[PDB]
DNA sequence: TTTTTTTT
């Protein structure tokens, strides 16, 4: 009798399993009998407890084979195969549509009666996002809508302010929600071009904090960022396939992602400021300070960076209608949810606490 | 029984497959049965459809094979060997003549029953880019001969002139018409030489935007583009066989491709200068923006960038006796169905509309 | 007759081994009969004299495997890939749990019958770094606290004072006690890439010696550490992803650990005086420097820089309650061990030798 | 029938042999008649005539297999695993025994009657090694001690004087007595870690020829080695493990090795004084010059260099219990041979001699 | 029947080739039938025609193998590790005897019953290069004796004289005897380290023409040389090992192979004088001159520099006992062949035709 | 082994 190579390349399908040190460790766990699994009956991950019964008796004769690292090999090209295909046959609207089947998915354990997340502390969260900017829930439709489209030479935002003003704050939560990458270009030019690299596949991808120069000015310490940046105008226009590659890769040509760029307030080269097609400006706020000194869990359980908070913004504001029509369906019933548990006064009180500058709760 | 590798290796063949992984990824596919296979029901990709019933009997014991990346390496070497033979003993008009069956079959299904596509937004396209320079279409067919001909030190184009000028846009749809590769030699030397491994067996090339240095009087930031190009002096003028790179493989030698470079406008020592046969200096002109502002739907389905589009200018434009013979049979067709489709009347009166400034629609 | 490749696998699981050559020499010394072994005689190394009895027979079959290399790869990774999953799935509760218990394990080694050290001694150890701080029990509780908790912005601390003021003997020991790596940052901006690499998984950092500026005015060398600091204040507040470097290897993106920063008395900056949650002032007291002029012994055999130290401070002062739950049990065993064998006056004399500066035994 | 890998393995374990050509070649040798070998005849190389008749048959068998080197690639596996096995397990007394153990098994051949070297010569480099300082020999007994125990802060002796007075000499033959690496720290600061990463597993390491500051006013050269050596204070303590770099490869963790320092009369900072255990300096002695132009022989054959000589002055000055038990055996009978070989008359007129200036023997 | 893997390794060993490819070539050449072998029947390679007969069914049966170039690689490495055995074992006499051996069969085939050259080409090269300085015969047998022993300090000749004074020329031809490399030392102090490692396992080196700071004091254009020497003392006197490192590559440990300097007449302080055994003087002198512009067969054929022409010389004027012992028949053989093809006054006529620097052949 | 890193 012989392992089942298929049995494990469906595991890795299942679980989207992309590390094969993870593979190899997860499916030898399955060696063991379920029946007593301690994992499975303590229900500690679901990657686990759902699939130990089911892959038992292979993983017993894969634990004695002697190729384990070839069959872990092919399983994981399998995954990575599968996105590849993905990233040419699927339109980005429907990209986005799985995306975000996968944040419900989490959000349906996180607010489960399994784990623990109290849907309260995260409604807080979307209250205080709510104030941070004008408008709040339609800047953020509007985002997603320009990185649907992906128009070329209108394609990327910048975020502009004083330091602690939550520029990256925003980032962190929008990357999640989209899924991408965050990138630093304040390197040296050598290794600016391996860094780069990590942008293959992705979907959006991050600026954080470029440095200027002469913003000594306003003791901005100076760095080569901007003008790494400017050298690199043709990767932001996305009008062209691009070469991109990564530590003993052979290249891969392709559209280099949309994105956000970050900074405090260093003057900006016009080839590089007609690049933008929109620019917000942060500026600090007491009453959001003077609110969460008296709110930390936000922070505690770092509520304010996560994109399954401004998921639950968008599904407070926003219509049904403007969801795509298969995750339609799951946004009426999460809608239902949101609205049976909380009422628009116990909101507004909320919204009001953080107006006020007293901790969101009381 | 067993895998045909032939039937694998067939396949690569007819999608022109180069990437293991996709190749990979698709094959896979077929193992499901054909007879319900959604993607054949909703007609999504040709690649697929086309193919799954066909393939699917191996697809089968493919998907239980333990060599599976082999048999796809296979595969792709059997491709990229095509190309190899092709680039050495096909005419530059034949390499051509195959290119445009290829995109005519594009058109075929773009609008075909499927008929993704529309044909007048797409004319519409054709008109703003007619717009945008004295003779355009002649234009065209004299970047086609230059590049067919390739007469050494006589190989390349100057594009030249301020941010938005549209030269990107121009250089965008020749690099698709033509099956070219684009370059960036903004970074340091000696990343520089894997970059240009990139052009083995192209047919054209383009490098975009080289930064010079000095126009920071006129606010042009300073680059090592230009130093970086006049010591590729050789690999211009393609007057002799030169060394190309890929990581963990030997060096290829050959003559370096023809093509076209941009500039905003930085200045050019005379040692560069004197291998360009061509220059080309573009102006923004706003109402090219105002009609573009009214006509959204160009820019969003990428239509301007497209060498489906310049193909479509030609196809308007030029004598049938002007494409190399074996097209002519599918010229005929094409010149007839336009004429079918679109009164002289219906195009005049999007070129006013264009010139205008007004949305090219009424 | 076959080797077994499951009893190797599960060697290297028992023993941790993380090495290919120190898995295969220590796997080969089996070979010889443990029944006359003279390491096993000697009982000079537990990872042998444990062990060799149960694999002698299958060591006599592995020396003649002609794969011999390739059974102990596919080991290696077993307990690489056993690493990985519990990175990615234990609580820090657990993580912090299970070091302990391998410190209870060494220590049952060392103070066993067959153990060499003498449990007096570390207790005239743990009398003395009891000296070093007020508190410091107290002191101790609370940076464990604060590194499983991993409260953002609330994650490091400053350790402050003069040349010689013991400062990198505590981080060495907490190093120890939590696991951990070094770090140095007074290098200049390129080299930091590789340096912070290796944070890559780790549960603890330090940061020693980083070097101020104008410091000079009191004779302290000058150098880049502080300035290269606040431009890393997002690695600090620990509130975001960021990406790491190893050479030869692709970035992965992970939370940066917490920490500790050490310094002679340069001046800080209040932005950078601001990340922090707990500053300690060392100060040099005479009275411990003739000490150890005349209780050698604790330097000699490095006492004074073992978490086991610390760890039998822990044990010593704290309430069973505070550790974790499940080692509690062993906790108590070696309460009742202590409690057995040093009555309070006894240690509490030797604290005031210690107070007196003279020496501690007597 | 089928080579033995298992007495390959022997003999790469007996010889110590672990470079995989060399290996390769020697068992070669073996195929060819034993009972003819001229090598064997001749008695000419150990590793050779002590193994060609054990090894025939095998190395016969051996000669007609398709798959030699990998064989032998096993074989070097062995010998580098024991390397590392004992680099972790070890007693710093048992490998000083090992090496001792090495260099007496080297002398039974210098001296054996197959032995071209003459005692006689390598006695009188003895007393030439025992006029340089006062009590040579408790200097060196005094020195292994040290470094035997590596008791840390008191781990570093120091050498000083005049160019041409021995300090190189006596570095270099203690050395090649212990195994060990020589350093340069007269770098800048940047090339310097590189430099340290040299001192990885060795025994000992000693820093050549260090230049100071302002030595100029003596004509001695100026330097930065004082300056970068009194920034690695906590290298030399060895009180806490340090991270140790390569080239390309990735870092490691230890204990930095104890060691000598070397140098012309330059001033010292207090703060690097402090770090020695022992300042030994050096006068030129005009006598030692004359008697080495009378007696040049010394030179040519590169006795006075040698752990040779050393290991040969301890057996004539201590006592038996100085050394450890196993080797006490081996240094009765040395002790024994060289009794029988000089009566003490004979040394003392060799020293007398020397003290006179005039060449050693008469 | 089956390809014996044996007789490819004994062509091998017989033909001593180092280089897979070449190797595989000419085997396959064998393929032929021996029995009417053009090649053979020219008598044009005797590493063809001495063995065609002897490998031809072998060679036959290799050409049906499917795995040739895997046969070939062991081979390969069969007389790698005889290399590196020798390397290992042999004396520097041996060493040299092996290497005149060597020479002398290619004389022995140079001017067989082929013909392909005539000596009397090579006695006048021979009359040219005793001519260049006093009793040349004596410089080489006492230079090649003094490399030959290697006795530390006593290791290093400088050879002064201007440019085209034939220094380097005649250190060229010498190389060719000994085998060894030529360096450099003007240099940056970074390129000055980085140049050491080339020296490894060097036989004899040289240094190309030091061109020492300040030259130009006697318009001599300088740079680093004299005092990288004066500071790079040891390597000169090779009395102890030295590690020495080449770019990207680890250190290596021996002893610094003895040599010979290079240096149009720059200045020297008595300190790096010191360092050498001699001072010889060089010009470009006038009747030599015009004996080369008029002698020019010597410089096509490339005699003048060849080691074979050293060779003649020194069997010219030195008897068979100053000769390897062995070797001293061929000695006497070659004795034989000159003193017979060439009377002492033919000798004289071509010595005297040098004197007046007419053309050596009259 | 190349590559990446070292080297620059
Ligand atoms: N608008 C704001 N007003 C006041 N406090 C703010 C504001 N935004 C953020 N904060 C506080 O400042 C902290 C840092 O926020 P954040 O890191 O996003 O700032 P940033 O200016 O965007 O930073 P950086 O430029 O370094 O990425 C937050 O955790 C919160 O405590
Ligand atoms: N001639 C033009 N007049 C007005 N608008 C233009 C013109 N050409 C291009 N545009 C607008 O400018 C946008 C960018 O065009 P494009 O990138 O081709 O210009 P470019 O001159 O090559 O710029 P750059 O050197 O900055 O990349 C187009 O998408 C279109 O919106
Ligand atoms: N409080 C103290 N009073 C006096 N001596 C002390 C005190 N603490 C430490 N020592 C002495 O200082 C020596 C060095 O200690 P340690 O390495 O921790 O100092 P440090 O100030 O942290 O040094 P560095 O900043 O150089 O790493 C100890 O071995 C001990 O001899
Ligand atoms: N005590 C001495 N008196 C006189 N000459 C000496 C003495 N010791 C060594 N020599 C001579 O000095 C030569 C060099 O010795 P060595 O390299 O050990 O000296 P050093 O002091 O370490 O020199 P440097 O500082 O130049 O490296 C020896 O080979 C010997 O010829
Ligand atoms: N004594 C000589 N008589 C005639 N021609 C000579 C003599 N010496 C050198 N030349 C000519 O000059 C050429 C160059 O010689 P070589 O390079 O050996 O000289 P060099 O002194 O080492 O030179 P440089 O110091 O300029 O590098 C010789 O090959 C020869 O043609």
């Amino acid at each position: 009798k012989q392992v089942s190579w298929k049995l494990v390349t469906e595991y890795a399908m299942e679980t989207k399993c992309d590390d094969v040190l993870l593979l190899l460790g997860m499916y030898l766990e399955f060696q063991y009998s379920f029946e007593m699994c301690l994992k499975c009956i303590k229900k500690e991950q679901p990657s686990h407890y759902k699939y130990h019964e089911k892959h038992y008796a292979n993983a017993a004769i894969f634990a004695d084979s002697k190729n384990q690292k070839t069959i872990c090999q092919q399983a994981v090209d399998t995954v990575l195969a599968k996105k590849r295909v993905d990233s040419l046959q699927l339109t980005r609207e429907q990209m986005l549509t799985n995306r975000f089947n996968d944040l419900l998915d989490r959000m349906d354990i996180m607010f489960g009666s399994t784990g623990s997340a109290d849907i309260e502390e995260w409604m807080a969260g979307v209250a205080w996002l709510h104030c941070l900017l004008p408008k709040m829930d339609s800047v953020v439709y509007d985002f997603l809508k320009c990185m649907v489209y992906n128009i070329p030479k209108k394609r990327y935002w910048l975020f502009k302010g004083p330091i602690d003003s939550g520029k990256t704050t925003l980032a962190a939560a929008l990357l999640e929600l989209c899924g991408g990458k965050a990138l630093n270009v304040n390197l040296p030019l050598d290794r600016l071009n391996f860094e780069l690299g990590v942008a293959i596949d992705q979907f959006l991808v991050v600026f954080e904090d470029v440095k200027g120069t002469g913003g000594e000015s306003r003791d901005l310490p100076s760095g080569q960022g901007i003008n790494n940046l400017d050298n690199l105008r043709d990767y932001l226009d996305g009008s062209v396939k691009v070469n991109l590659e990564k530590k003993h890769l052979n290249k891969r040509t392709q559209i280099f992602p949309p994105g956000i760029v970050t900074m405090n307030e260093y003057s900006v080269p016009k080839t590089l400021q007609a690049r933008f097609v929109k620019q917000i400006d942060f500026r600090p706020k007491d009453y959001l300070k003077h609110c969460l000194e008296r709110s930390e869990f936000l922070l505690e359980k770092r509520i304010i960076q996560s994109g399954i908070a401004l998921l639950l913004m968008l599904i407070w504001y926003r219509p049904v209608a403007e969801f795509a029509q298969s995750i339609q369906s799951r946004i009426v019933e999460w809608k239902e949810r949101l609205d049976k548990e909380f009422s628009l006064s116990v909101y507004q009180k909320m919204k009001f606490n953080v107006a006020m500058g007293i901790g969101v709760l009381d």
